[PDB]
C-alpha cells in the first residue's frame, strides 16, 4: 500500500483518513501529541511526531489552520522536496495579502505546495461527495506535483479540476464564500 501523510487530527484529519483508507492507503499522522492522537483514529492507522510521520511519505495534507503553519517551520529541513497539499480555507473572502497556499509556499520554498480539497466538507469525505458536486480544484507551480495530486482525486473517487499554477489558489480559496 501507498502511505499517504495527514498533518492534524482533528475533523478533517479525520475524516481524510477514513476516505484514504476505503480507498487503498495507508495513512500516517503527523501529531503534536500523538500518545493522545491515537486514540482517535484506527490501528491501522500511524500515529506519531510530525518528524516521524514525514520520513514515511512524500505527500502530506496539512490538514491545519493557516494561522498554525509556522508551527512546522522548524520542520523546513526535512519538508524539502515533499509535496504539501493546502486544504485551508479562511472566513472571509481574500483575508489576507497573499492566498493561504501561497504563504504555506512561501514558508516552505524548496517543497511542493499544491492546493486542493479545501471545497470538500468533512461529511463528503465520510459519505462521498454529492453526484453533481465531485469537483475538486487543483493548483500548484510545480507541474509534476499536481498531476500527483490529481491522480489522488481520481483515487479517491472525485472529479479533478486542474486550474493550473499557484496563482489558482486564491479563488479557490474564495470559492466555498461565494455561493
Ligand atoms: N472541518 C472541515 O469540514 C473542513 C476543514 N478544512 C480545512 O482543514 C484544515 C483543518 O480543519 P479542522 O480539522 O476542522 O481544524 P481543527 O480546528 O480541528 O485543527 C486541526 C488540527 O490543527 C492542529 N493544530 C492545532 N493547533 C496547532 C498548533 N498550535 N500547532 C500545530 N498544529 C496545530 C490539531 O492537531 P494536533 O493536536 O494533532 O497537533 C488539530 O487536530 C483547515 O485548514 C480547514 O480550513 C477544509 C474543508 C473542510
Amino acid at each position: 500500500k501507498v502511505t499517504v501523510g495527514v498533518i492534524g487530527s482533528g475533523d478533517f484529519a479525520k475524516s481524510l483518513t477514513i476516505r484514504l483508507i476505503r480507498c487503498g492507503y495507508h495513512v500516517v499522522i503527523g501529531s503534536r501529541n500523538p500518545k493522545s492522537a491515537s486514540e482517535s483514529f484506527p490501528h491501522v492507522v500511524d500515529v506519531t511526531h510530525h518528524e516521524d510521520a514525514l520520513t514515511k511519505t512524500n505527500i502530506i495534507f496539512v490538514a491545519i489552520h493557516r494561522e498554525h503553519y509556522t508551527s512546522l517551520s522548524d520542520l523546513r529541513h526535512l519538508l524539502v522536496g515533499k509535496i504539501l497539499i493546502d486544504v485551508s480555507n479562511n472566513m472571509r473572502i481574500n483575508q489576507y495579502p497573499e492566498s493561504n497556499a501561497e504563504y504555506l509556499a512561501s514558508l516552505f520554498p524548496d517543497s511542493l505546495i499544491v492546493k486542493g480539497f479545501n471545497v470538500v466538507s468533512a461529511w463528503a469525505l465520510q459519505l462521498g461527495p454529492k453526484d453533481a458536486s465531485r469537483q475538486v480544484y487543483i493548483c500548484s507551480n510545480n507541474i509534476q506535483a499536481r498531476q500527483q495530486v490529481i491522480e489522488l482525486a481520481r483515487q479517491l473517487n472525485f472529479i479533478p479540476i486542474d486550474l493550473g499554477s499557484l496563482s489558482s489558489a486564491r479563488e479557490i480559496e474564495n470559492l466555498p464564500l461565494r455561493l
